[PDB]
C-alpha cells in the first residue's frame, strides 16, 4: 500500500537487513542477516572470476598523496569527493593518506613491481574491500553510500589491445551469467563518450529498473588501455624485446546489487531473494502443540538432516505464534518454508510454502527431497521471469526521437526508452533536450539503439 | 643457516602471501596466494564462532570524534595513535570522523538501539574487518602493522555478571579450538592489572614463541563489565522491571594468526602451512615427456576428479622444468605433491611427496582417496606435534622470584618464563626487575605460574 522508496527503507530493516541509525547517514551496518544474504550474494561472483582465472587479494584502504595525485591530471572530477586522514593522532602526516574511493591507483602502482617480462602478463587481479566518498547529495541504503560496505573491483592487465578488448567481453559475460543466476533483469550499455571512466578508452554498464521506473547502474565494466599503464610505468618486455606498456582493463560491482536483489523481488509482504542467496533456503517450523510436542520436533529434525546437505535449514525452535513466525520469514523471504504438524505427519505427508507465490501444498514425506529441489528451482525460474517481465515491460522501443516526446512518456510510463541509433544527434545536447540521461548505446534484439531513461 | 628474521620477511614475499613494497609503513598487500591462504585461515575461526552463537555483522569503518571521546573519560594515551579524517576535497569536516582502531565505539553506540529488554540479550555479534592505528614503532609484516587488514573482532552483551564470565571462558575455549586445528602452541597468561585495556575488568590472552624466542601475542579476550554499558546507555529493563547496565565482554584476532601459522611451522627449506589452512592441498604434477603425452594429462585429470570433491587440488601445467614446480611449491607449503610419469601408469601405482618431511613414498593407485586423505590427517599431526615439541623447549620453569636470575636465564635461552605466583611481588616493579615483561598469571601443568618474556 506504500511506494517503493519507504517501502524499500522499510523492509530495509523488518527484514533485518540493514541497521541504518549509524550517526552518520551514509554509514549504517550489515546486521546478521543482510551479511549472511551478502556472503552467498558474493560468494557467486568470487566463484565466477575464480573459474574465469581470476585471483583475489587484498589492498591497502590508504591512498597517500603521492599515487593518488596520479590518478587525477589537474585535479579533475575526482579528488573533489575524497576523504583525507590528515592527522597521524593529534599530530600532522606530512603525507596526506586517503581512503580509497576507487582503490587502482594502489593496484597499478603495484602491478609496476609485479609486471616486468611479457610472461608476468595477464593479471586479472581482484578484490572485494570497502572504498569511501564524500557524498554531497543525499544517501540511499546499499545504493548511494558515503562508505560503500561491499565493493568488488577487479583488475586485469594485458600485453595487447586485442587481449584487452577480449578480456572485456569475457567480464561482460561473467558479469551477465552472474546477474543471470542471481535473476536481475540487467540492460548491457556503452557509455557515450562523455560519462567515460576517468583514464578509461570506453564503458559498459549493466543498468536495471527498479520497481520505481527509476533505472540503476549495477555492474560495469571499463576499457582502460594504457591511459593508467603509461602514469604507472606498469611496461613489460614485448615478446620482441622492445618495451610496450601494458593494457588494463577493470570492472565491479556493488551493494547495489543486494540492493537490487532486495528491490527487484522484494514485494509487499517484503523479501523474496533467490534461493541461490537465501541465508536460509529452507525454514522448518515445528508446530507444538499439547499433544505429542516431542514428535513434532523429531520430525523438524529429520527434515533437517535430510535437507541439511544440499541446501539452508533452519528450524524454529522459539516459542510464539507460529504466525509471528511465518510471518516473520515471510518478511525475510525464505523461498520454502516447511509447516512440520501432527495431524500432518500422520497422514505420511508433509507441507511446503512458496515465499514466492505463497501457495501452500502438502506432499509425501517420501518425495521430499525431489521436492524442495524442484520447487526451489521452479521458484528461482520463476522470480527470474517475473523480474524480466516487469523490467521488459518498462522498456520502450522507440522508432524516432522525438525529444519533446520521449521526455513525455519518461513522465507516464517511465522506465528506459531505447529510440534508433544515429550518431548524427548523439551528443550532450540530446540529454540536454530529452532533459533525462542517456544510458548510452545498446542493442536490444537484432541492432543497436540508444538508451535513455530516469537514474538513481 | 639463516636468521628468522630475514626468512620471514623472505618468504613472506618468496612464496607469494604478504607484499610490503606498499610505500606506506606495515600496510603491505596480501597477494593471491596470501589472500587464498588467509581465507581457510580465517574461516575456521569464523565457523567456529558462528557454530557457537555468534552473528556475523559489518560496521562503519569511520567513527566520528563524539563517540571516540566517550571512549574515553579525557585523554589518557588512546586517542594519540588514532587515524583521523579532516577534510572532504579541501571543506574541512567540522565533524572529525576518525579511522577505526578498536571498532568498539560504534558497535556500542549500536547496542545502545539493540537493547531495551532483558529478552534482547545476550547479543555475541562480531565482524572481521579492518582497523588502523597509527604505529610510530618499527612495523612488522603480518605482526605490527599500521592497517590490520585481517582483525575478526567479536563482541557480546549480558544480563548478569556471571553470564558474561561463562561467555569469556567460552571465548577462550574457542580460540583455545581454534588454535588447535591451526596447530598452534599457545600459553593462556591473564595479563596483569596494571596493564589495562581501554576500559576493561580483566583481560586474558593468549601467547606463542616464534622460533627467535620473543613472544606473540595470537588471541586477546576481555571482560567490559559495565565500565562499556554506563557510558554508552547500553540499558535494558532485566526481568524484574529494574535498570541494569548490560555486562560487556569483547575478544578479537589479528593476522597475527596468519602471521604464527607461517613463522611457526616454516622450516628452511620453505614453508609449511596446515592442510587445514593449505591454499592448495594437494598438487598434481603432471612429468610430461617426448612420448605418452595426453596419457599423462589423463592421469592427470583421473587424479583430479578423484581428489576433487574432498581435497583442494590443483594440476600444476606450466610448460616449465618439472623440477622447478617441485622447488616452488615446496617453498608454498603445499602439503602434498603427485608426479605422475608414464611408469607409475604402467606400473598401476602413484608417487606421492609429503612437505613436511620431503619423504617421497608410492603406493597402489587404487588406494589413492585413502592415502591422500589419510597421509594429511598425518602431515597437519606431524607438524603440529613438532610445533609444541619446540614450544615446550623455549619453556623455561623456575622455583625462585630471582629477577637478576631471570633476566639472565633469557639473554641464554630466551623463549617465555614461568615462576611460582607469589601475589607478594606480581606488581609493575617486577617488570623493571627483570627490565621485560610479565605475562600475567598462567595455568601451564597447573602450578600457576608468571610468564615473563620479550615481545613482539
Amino acid at each position: 500500500m506504500l511506494e517503493f522508496s519507504e517501502w524499500y527503507s522499510d523492509i530495509l530493516e523488518k527484514a533485518e537487513i540493514y541497521d541504518v541509525r549509524y550517526p552518520i547517514k551514509g554509514c549504517g551496518v550489515y546486521l546478521p542477516y543482510g551479511f549472511k544474504i551478502r556472503r552467498y550474494t558474493f560468494e557467486i561472483i568470487r566463484n565466477l572470476l575464480d573459474e574465469s582465472g581470476h585471483d583475489e587479494a587484498l589492498f591497502p584502504m590508504l591512498i597517500p598523496e603521492d599515487l593518488l595525485a596520479k590518478e587525477a591530471e589537474h585535479i579533475k572530477g575526482f579528488e573533489d569527493e575524497v576523504y583525507w586522514v590528515t592527522h597521524g593522532g593529534k599530530t600532522q602526516l606530512d603525507v596526506k593518506l586517503a581512503l580509497r574511493p576507487t582503490s587502482e591507483t594502489p593496484i597499478y602502482y603495484m602491478m609496476k613491481l609485479w609486471v616486468k617480462v611479457h610472461t608476468d602478463l595477464p593479471i586479472k587481479i581482484y578484490q572485494i574491500v570497502n572504498t569511501f566518498r564524500y557524498e554531497t547529495k543525499h544517501t540511499r541504503p546499499l545504493i548511494r553510500l558515503r562508505e560503500i560496505m561491499t565493493f568488488k573491483e577487479a583488475h586485469t592487465a594485458h600485453s595487447t589491445k586485442e587481449e584487452a578488448e577480449n578480456q572485456v567481453k569475457e567480464a561482460i559475460s561473467i558479469y551477465k551469467k552472474f546477474f543471470d543466476t542471481l535473476g536481475i533483469p540487467y540492460l548491457i550499455s556503452k557509455r557515450p563518450e562523455w560519462d567515460k571512466f576517468p583514464g578509461a578508452e570506453y564503458t559498459m554498464a549493466f543498468d536495471t529498473i527498479f520497481p520505481d521506473g527509476r533505472t540503476m547502474q549495477i555492474a560495469t565494466v571499463h576499457n582502460l588501455g594504457q591511459n593508467f599503464s603509461k602514469t604507472f610505468e606498469i611496461i613489460f618486455e614485448t615478446p620482441t624485446g622492445d618495451k610496450d606498456y601494458a593494457y588494463q582493463t577493470c570492472y565491479g560491482i556493488s551493494d547495489r546489487v543486494i540492493a537490487s536483489i532486495i528491490a527487484i523481488h522484494g514485494d509487499e509482504k517484503g523479501l523474496i531473494l533467490p534461493p541461490i542467496v537465501a541465508p536460509i533456503q529452507v525454514v522448518i517450523v515445528p508446530l507444538i502443540f499439547k499433544g505429542k510436542e516431542d514428535i513434532v520436533m523429531e520430525k523438524a529434525k529429520e527434515i533437517y538432516e535430510k535437507l541439511k546437505g544440499k541446501f539452508r535449514v533452519h528450524i524454529d525452535d522459539r516459542d510464539i505464534r507460529p504466525g509471528r513466525k511465518f510471518n516473520d520469514w515471510e518478511i525475510k523471504g525464505v523461498p520454502l518454508r516447511i509447516e512440520v504438524g501432527p495431524k500432518d505427519i500422520e497422514n505420511k505427508k508433509i507441507t511446503l510454502f512458496r515465499r514466492d507465490t505463497m501457495e501452500k501444498f502438502q506432499v509425501d514425506e517420501t518425495q521430499l527431497m525431489e521436492v524442495v529441489e524442484k520447487t526451489l528451482n521452479n521458484i528461482m525460474e520463476n522470480i527470474k521471469n517475473r523480474a524480466w517481465e516487469k523490467f521488459e515491460n518498462f522498456i520502450t522501443i522507440l522508432e524516432d526521437i522525438n525529444p519533446d516526446e520521449i521526455k513525455n512518456i519518461l513522465s507516464e510510463k517511465r522506465g528506459v526508452i531505447l529510440v534508433p541509433f544515429k550518431e548524427e544527434i548523439y551528443n550532450e545536447e540530446l540529454e540536454e533536450k530529452v532533459e533525462a540521461t542517456i544510458l548510452g548505446e545498446t542493442e536490444y534484439k537484432g541492432n543497436k539503439y540508444i538508451a535513455i531513461a530516469k537514474t538513481y
